[PDB]
């Protein structure tokens, strides 16, 4: 049988399907979601941390020129200054006046603490939805994990279940995100190779261990005024350390729809968004049909006690007669009240106690038992 309902995406909401059939009633089906997990597929774009700026000993040569070479270090510079340390009192003990030269150079390395303290910038791509639904119909209190796409399928009690594509494509994560510690940020970080100086991503490395590193910190060599052999410069201080003030508006601060943003896998637990279309292929054996099912007669419904708007304040009992013992499927045909249970062990005695929830002073509602039905009423007030 091709049963198909559309339940709501909300944790701890007990759904009840009951779309009927010739032959016999639809074994009242209970199912509710235990947890959501909206997880986006990430591409680690790069790593950034603060930088350790590196400056070799300068190379001086009296009465003779130095020539700069290309080097493949990050943010690498070298300039050959001329006329730097005039005479021997000029600061290098050189003979010539102008004709002395200094090759000055520098480059940026990954901080000495980058493995401990750093961030990851991800491309967060189309997210897969994962549930942990507990299904209940007949004799199964079995629970299950399943992708809430239109594709994946699970057997439960020999019944196929497919929890369809979510009715909403919403996500709290943007096209680009950034993770630091246990927090995540929606952030348009600069791409690898184009990080700009003094702001986030000034240094970029594919991974942390990755040996390669793109740096742009406006590292600017300067001319050594006569005084001592040295190598001065004008860099821009890390944008990582700068960004640790612009880190703040984290997603886990704001929980739209009760989302819980958790760290190690980037995700959104128990987000209450949208409906879950469900579809299932029940075999005929899953039903307990009427020629085989027990006939009950003289079905009546008394209510012992009841509370206004509690979790399950109601306490009703059903008197009846049946030809033999079996397994019925109780269910209310009036939204004004709902039953804690959806099945009951019908004995020969003629007495089945049920518990139910409501939110009315004087409700009237049609309770069924197997194929039989009856009407129930009571007076109900709330506690302090």
């Amino acid at each position: 049988y091709e049963h198909s309902t559309v339940m709501p995406n909300v944790v701890g909401f007990p759904y009840k399907a009951h779309i009927e059939r010739p032959g016999y009633s639809p074994l009242t089906l209970q199912m509710q979601v235990v947890e959501t997990s909206l997880e986006p597929t990430l591409n680690l774009e790069y790593i950034t941390c603060e930088y350790k700026t590196v400056v070799p000993s300068p190379y001086v040569k009296c009465c003779g020129a130095s020539e700069c070479s290309t080097k493949e270090k990050p943010d690498y510079q070298c300039k050959v200054y001329t006329g730097v340390y005039p005479f021997m009192w000029g600061g290098a003990y050189c003979f010539c006046d102008s004709e002395n030269t200094q090759l000055s150079e520098a480059y940026v390395d990954r901080s000495d603490v980058c493995r401990h303290d750093h961030a990851s910038a991800y491309k967060a791509h189309t997210a897969s939805l994962k549930a942990k639904v507990r299904v209940m119909y007949g004799n199964v209190n079995q629970t299950v994990d399943v992708y809430v796409n239109g594709d994946h399928a699970v057997t439960i009690g020999g019944t196929q279940f497919i929890f369809g594509p979510l009715s909403s494509a919403w996500t709290p994560f943007d096209n680009k995100i950034v993770v630091y510690k246990d927090e995540v940020f929606n952030q348009d970080f600069p791409p690898y190779g184009s990080g700009q100086p003094g702001r986030f991503g000034d240094i970029q490395s594919r991974t942390v261990e990755s040996n390669d590193l793109y740096a742009n910190t406006a590292l600017k060599l300067a001319r050594p005024s006569p005084g001592m052999v040295h190598v001065p410069y004008t860099q821009t201080p890390s944008g990582f350390k700068y960004w640790l003030k612009e880190k703040g508006t984290a997603l886990n601060t704001k929980a739209p729809f009760g989302c819980q943003i958790k760290t190690n896998p980037v995700r959104a637990m128990n987000c209450a968004v949208g409906n879950i279309p469900v579809s299932m292929n029940l075999p005929d054996s899953a039903f307990t049909r009427i020629v085989e099912a027990p006939t009950i007669i003289d079905l009546t419904c008394t209510v012992a006690t009841c509370t206004h708007s509690s979790d399950f304040g109601g306490v009703l009992t059903l008197t009846y007669k049946t030809n033999k013992n079996g397994d019925c499927s109780v269910h209310s045909h009036s939204n004004v009240a709902t039953l804690q249970e959806a099945t009951a062990k019908v004995k020969t005695a003629g007495k089945v106690t049920l518990h139910f929830s409501t939110a009315s002073a004087s409700p009237s509602f049609v309770v069924s038992l197997c194929s039989a039905r009856a009407t129930c009423s009571a007076s109900c007030e709330p506690p302090k």
